[PDB]
Parts: structure tokens; C-alpha cells; sequence
């Protein structure tokens, strides 16, 4: 629960609450970053009333591009590093949502997801987010650390979308056919940290059964010195491997007598060259041999023990890739049907009011004279109901019209708005009647998201 | 330093001021249900004091404790700790709203009665001081009796303070000597929330005359004895800020270490029903009054309130006499009233200006409606109204913003009546600004209403 992500939006409660607090506060991509204290405070006051570290820790982690394949928070200031640099405190950093987090929250105010009372019953909070891209698979959940209850790897948005589009179009396909199609499209995890996946079996096992051992490796380049001395240069590391602990481990293995080929270690990493750990080897040593000993004795090679465990309708389940994709598609179709239902109800309310306003415009001299002749507002309201054959809510809307609405252009705007809303109502009715339009909406809206925010695969796969 | 010394005008330090302002702005008022304390903590932290330390909740809790503040400013529900060592419950498990007296600290803060400044990130404004419509620094005091506290201003009885303030309002031009005599005549001494006794008059007078004095406090002890000669001392009140648990521990320690030779047992029989009741059994061969005297010498059953009346005045820390504390308070009230009246006058004039435009429109209403309907756009109607009625942009906009409901007969006459009413209100506000003694009378009457409703009896008895 606090341990396991919801299958539909890939979130656990503290992360969902932070993102909803930010959204409700207006901390969007198109406005200046807000002090992080503000997002922490809003979350603490309304959703998570504890002064524990988890709120700000969640905000920070969601801002780190080495941590999330698709960051949900856009941080400004010191949010730490892939090594042991601590993040600054919340009064020294700033944060707002990223554009993709805006897609997690899109149209959440249109009754697209169930809300329930918060801890003190004073406000509602969402049980799940609309999640207009497949966040669980895109950003993953848990980790390689011992004690993680789940370990779902991140994936490439464009590949996931191909699988989602396939499952949408092929809505009659059985589980076997769906699993083969989505496994053809999702090549394997795609970590924010790039690196390599070596072998095919662990990935297949993970997708077919919900568990598999996926061998990851970093990347080593070989450089020559003038004095004839060759060095190995590590430029990428496996997902969740701490850069400082890795550097430290090499030193320590060297002392403990492993890694006898190594004469020197220097961290040359920087903002411009990225990760660049330079390992000089002895003139007697073979580069290729030293690299293999690094795989053995350090996290330059480490296994990702995939465990695709998520909550589905309140129950933890270990899921195959076809199930992760299909439950996500079911959620998107639910969000679309709910959004269209909401829009239709609001359009009908608006049309009802505009019909009354248009009746008033058609009888404007009489309406104005009736209101001026009425001794009180209640007498005018009653008089309007009789004159125009309208109900209380329509009459109140006439009485609430401002004199500015009577300028010719504004009268026409009311007429035009009624025609427009009746066309909108017709369209929304049609979407509700046609599952093919509903599937088409998920497809088109996700395609636009992927066209704008999709990116290249970073992790290379070696069978 | 701003953290250690109260402002002289409202008696607050920044964290307490920010908590109260956050609670007020959140609508956590006395006339609405208590809100979880977490909400007041969060609103303060996000907008005014962005540190994760417990200073905010500590502030909120201390203001809710009736043994800590003579006139509590927070109304707590749940476990806010005790006069001993019991920890308060966490902020998700307690609830809090402002008390009626705190509402008087914040009264009319939205009427430009105090300077506001941008908060820590520049997104919102926060008050530099609160209106403080009762003399909170003197009523609740500041600092404390422990060695090394930066200041120690005692709490006082609200009714006695109001008598002193009233004298100062009436005698606005009295010099310091006369003012000091008059206020020391009316403010008898500290009045602690924890009651107890003050012994003698010298220390109180010293404190008021010079800003420093040693005021001897005592708890209340009763001797209970029976016919077998069994005797016990029963302590039912302690001096201000004497922690009940640390006091009990200190007796056990003084006994273990060879003072208080007359004591055989100590038992805490305090309860919600009887209040504080610490029972000290004395040995058969001991004399009760002798043991009481040794408890005064060797424990905080008697202890000094080392008054040190240090507060910030116009940004400078100053050690103040009682006449200065009163006069700086009065000057702040006169400032609040002049500022409030200036604000009300500007707003009334703005409203009269709009009403004059609306009355012009009503006089020419056929023409106005015809003109608007014949106008292609709102911009064209607005220009046409300016020309038609000889008004300005803001008046023309108010006409365009009128709802059709305002055109019913009683509503047309309401607008015209409101202009006459607002003009009378303007004359009255002008008269207040022109008459300093009217302004003093307003502070007097408003404070009297507050003291009438919220004042209470003296708790600390002053003895020879």
C-alpha cells in the first residue's frame, strides 16, 4: 500500500498526494517555480499530516533525472546527485510540475477519477490520477535494493505507446496474442541511466511471468596515454548504482587484493562530460581482463531482479506485460467515458441557462419593463417565470445578467454560445454511444503526448 | 534577537505572530469547529516560516496552555501536554482555533491598520505587528523566570491593565512621573495564570519603576493533621513556570541528599477533579511549619520572578518602566484607530463615487438602456455612457456591471438611499479624523467592551 504502486497510475499515496497538492496549488510548468516548502506544506496540511521526511523526499526523488526515466517534478536548486551529495533543504529549493506530470493530472477536475475524503474529512483527494501516459511502466516502481517489495523497471515511452495502441486497436485479442504483440513492441527496460542489458532471457521471463533477472552493465571506453599507458573509462553505470559508492568500491576491492590490474583511479566527471571515471591499468595488464574483473567485483555489472508486483482493484498481483498494458488501457477508457459524461452533464446545464437567456433576448423590451415595474426582486423573478415560461434557475440567470451583456455583440455571443453548446452536446452523446470513438480518443490524445514528450531509447540491449 | 524579545506594541515574536495570522487568514475562528493543528502548522510553514523544525507547533501548543498564558490565544482540543513533563500529542491528533481574545489581537487587520511586508519568498504579505486591541504584552507577559532568559515581563490582570490604559487615554499629556504613579496605582502586580502568592511589594515596585525587580513568588501549602498526630503538607498551587514534575523530583532529590530531613513520603494526588495536589507526609518528630520553611529555602515552592522588562521599541531593544509599556501600547491603539478611520474614509469615498454614477444612470435609465443596446460593443457602450452622463471610466464600468435585478423598484431606491447613507458615514469619519479626543474615546470604549466581555478575577494573591 505504501509499499506497492497502483497499477493504473503507477503511484503510491505519498507521491500521488504531492503531485495533486502541486497541481491544486497551480505549480504548473508555465509558471515560475515555487519554493519547495510550499508544496511540502500543502501536502502536509491537506493529505499527509506528519512532519516526517517522506513528503520532501518524494518531491526530490520525482525531480531527479537519474531516478525517474520521465521526471514528474521540475526542480530548481540542489536536488542532490547520482552520488552521495545531499539535496538542499526545502526552503532552499524550488519546484513545479513537469509537462508529463500535467498529463498525469489532466482533466482530474472533470470527475475522471474517484475522490474520497482526506484525513480530517475537510477536503477530497484523488484515489488515482488520470495518468494520460502509462506511468507505472514508464517510470517503474520499487528498486534493486534489498527489501523493496516490488521492482518494476522503467521503459521507453514511445515503445509503451506502440504496445498501448496495439492493445487499443486489437480489443478482441486474447492474452496469448496480446502478450506476444506487446513483447514485440516493448524491447526491454529503458533506464534513465542508459547502460546495457545483456541477454534476452531475464526480460522475457519478467514479461511472461512477472519475475526475471535482467543483467545490466555500464559502459567502458578504452583510452591510450602517450607514455603508452592505457586506461579504462567508465561513462555509464547500471540503474540505481550510486556513483560515489561505486568509485569507493573499486579502491576497496584493489586493497582487498582483487583487481590486481589497476594502477590508478581518478574521477574526472563533470557537468560537461558527464560521468567519467578513469582507471589506469598496469602495463602488464590486459584491458579486456580488467573489465571482466570489474564486472565480477563491482556494480559495473549488476542484476535487476524484476518483480512486477502492483495493486489491482485493491489486491496485490504479480502481473505479466499484457496485463500491465491492458489494465492501463481499461483505465484510459474509464477516464474518457467519465470525462465525456461530466462534459455532457455540464453542457446540458449550460444550454438550459442559455435557452432562458435567449428567450429573454427575444422578449427584451418586455423583460426589462417587467423588471423595472416590479417592486421587488422576488416579484420580478416570479414575473419572468410567467412571462417566458422558464424555471427558477433560468429566471435567476436573467436577473443576474449584467447590463454589459445587452450590447449587440454580447447579445449575439449568447445566441452563438447556445448553437455551439448544442453542437457540443450532440458530439458528446455520440462519443458515449460509440466505443470506437472512445478508443480513438485514447489513441489520438496519447499519440499527441508521445509526439511532444517521447524520446530515444537510452539502454542498449545485447542478446 | 527578534526571536528572543517581544515587540512592545503587540507583545509577540515572529513565530507566534505568524501562527496567529495564519490561523486567522485560514478562518480558524472561535465560532467555527476546531481545525486539526496540522493545518495551522502547514499554513504557517508554507507561507511564513519554511523550516521543518517543531518551532511552529511548539508555538501553537504553548499559546493554548492555560498554565502558560494568562489569556490564552489558542483554543486547543486534545492533549496539549501539562504543567509537568507529559509530551503533547502530535499535530495530526490535536485540534486548534483562535480564542475570542486572539480575535481582538487581529481585529480589523484587513483595514490597513498595521504595516504589512512581503513574506520570505515575496509571494504574499504578512503583518509586521497585530492591531492588539487589548494590551497583550502586559497581559500575557514574555520570556520567563529561568536563569539566562533574554527577557521576563510578567502577565497581569486584564481589568487592572485596562484601568491603567483608560487613565493614560484620559491624561494623554501627563509626564512620565505622573503617568508612572497613576499606572502603578492601578496595576497591583503580576497576575499569574498559575495563581499562587506574591510576598511583599518592593520587587514589584522596582520592576515597574526601573524595568528590573526581584518578585518573590510562593505556592500555596495547607497542613492536614489528624488526632493520631499524622501530619501532611498539601501543595495546591505553585509559582509561575514551576514545572510540577521537576518540582516533585527536586524534593525527592533534596531528601535523598540530606536537606528536608523532616519528610517521610511524597505522593502526587493531582487529578482533573481536584487540580494540583502534592501530598508530603512529615515525620512524627518534625514540625510542619519548619518543614514548610525548608521547602521554601530549598525548592521552588518559593522562587523569585526576576523581572526584566526588555522589549523591542521601533526595532531597538529597550528596558522599560511600566508607564512606558502602557504609553507605547496606547500610542499603537491611537495609530490603529487613525489608520482604520483613514481606510474607511477612502473606501467610503470610492463607494460614494460609484453610487453617484449609478444615480445618474437611474435618473436617465431609459436612455442608458437604449444606448447600451444600440452599442455594437461594450467598449462603445462605455464611451457612450461617459458622454451621456458626464461620468468617468470607473463609474461607466460600474453601470455596465449592474445586474438586471438592481432595476426592480426597491433596488433602484436602495442605490439612492445608499448614497445618502454613505455621505453621512463620510461626514462622521471626517469628524473622527479632525478630533484627537474622539479617537481616544473610541479606543476607550472599544477596550471597555473587550474587558467587559473577557476580563476576569485576579488569581495571584499579593500578601505582606
Amino acid at each position: 500500500g505504501r509499499a506497492l504502486p497502483e497499477v493504473r497510475d503507477g503511484l503510491k499515496p505519498v507521491h500521488r498526494r504531492v503531485l495533486y497538492a502541486m497541481f491544486d496549488s497551480g505549480f504548473r510548468p508555465d509558471r515560475s517555480h515555487a519554493k519547495s516548502a510550499r508544496s511540502v506544506a500543502e501536502t502536509m496540511g491537506n493529505y499527509h499530516p506528519h512532519g516526517d521526511a517522506s513528503i520532501y523526499d518524494s518531491l526530490v526523488r520525482m525531480a531527479q533525472p537519474w531516478s525517474l526515466r520521465y521526471p514528474l517534478v521540475d526542480g530548481q536548486g540542489n536536488f542532490g546527485s547520482p552520488g552521495n551529495d545531499p539535496p538542499a533543504a526545502m526552503r532552499y529549493t524550488e519546484a513545479r510540475l513537469t509537462p508529463l506530470a500535467m498529463e498525469m493530472l489532466r482533466e482530474i477536475d472533470e470527475e475522471t477519477v474517484d475522490f474520497i475524503p482526506n484525513y480530517d474529512g475537510r477536503v477530497q483527494e484523488p484515489t488515482v490520477l488520470p495518468s494520460r501516459f502509462p506511468n507505472l511502466l514508464a517510470n517503474g516502481s520499487g528498486g534493486i535494493a534489498v527489501g523493496m517489495a516490488t521492482n518494476i523497471p522503467p521503459h521507453n515511452l514511445r515503445e509503451l505507446a506502440d504496445a498501448v495502441f496495439w492493445a487499443l486497436e486489437n480489443h478482441d485479442a486474447d492474452e496469448e496474442e496480446t502478450l506476444a504483440a506487446v513483447m514485440g513492441r516493448v524491447k526491454g527496460p529503458d533506464f534513465p541511466t542508459a547502460g546495457l542489458i545483456v541477454g534476452s532471457q531475464g526480460t522475457a521471463d519478467a514479461y511472461k511471468t512477472g519475475r526475471g533477472s535482467i543483467r545490466m552493465r555500464g559502459v567502458v571506453e578504452v583510452e591510450e596515454d602517450s607514455r603508452g599507458r592505457t586506461s579504462l573509462v567508465i561513462t555509464e553505470l547500471p540503474y540505481q548504482v550510486n556513483h560515489d559508492n561505486f568509485i569507493t568500491s573499486i579502491a576497496e576491492q584493489v586493497r582487498d587484493g582483487k583487481l590486481a590490474g589497476i594502477s590508478n583511479i581518478e574521477d574526472q566527471s563533470s557537468d560537461r562530460v558527464g560521468l567519467r571515471i578513469v582507471i589506469e591499468i598496469k602495463r602488464d595488464a590486459v584491458a579486456k581482463v580488467v573489465i571482466n574483473n570489474l564486472y565480477k567485483h563491482t556494480q559495473l555489472q549488476t542484476s535487476f531482479g524484476a518483480n512486477m508486483l502492483a495493486i489491482v482493484d485493491g489486491v496485490p498481483r504479480t502481473l505479466r506485460l499484457d496485463q500491465l498494458i491492458r489494465y492501463y488501457v481499461d483505465h484510459q477508457l474509464d477516464v474518457i467515458v467519465r470525462r465525456t459524461t461530466y462534459r455532457l452533464r455540464k453542457a446540458n446545464e449550460r444550454a438550459h441557462i442559455l435557452r432562458g437567456l435567449v428567450k429573454a433576448l427575444d422578449a427584451l423590451d418586455e423583460v426589462i419593463a417587467l423588471i423595472r415595474a416590479s417592486e421587488t426582486v422576488d416579484i420580478a423573478r416570479a414575473g419572468l417565470i410567467e412571462l417566458l415560461d422558464i424555471d427558477e434557475i433560468q429566471a435567476q440567470a436573467i436577473l443576474d445578467m449584467q447590463l454589459r451583456r445587452l450590447a449587440a455583440l454580447e447579445r449575439q455571443r449568447i445566441i452563438d454560445d447556445l448553437a455551439k453548446i448544442e453542437a457540443e452536446i450532440a458530439d458528446l452523446e455520440d462519443i458515449l454511444a460509440k466505443p470506437e470513438r472512445q478508443r480513438g480518443i485514447v489513441r489520438d490524445e496519447l499519440a499527441e503526448i508521445v509526439d511532444r514528450h517521447g524520446d530515444d531509447r537510452r539502454t542498449r540491449i545485447i542478446a
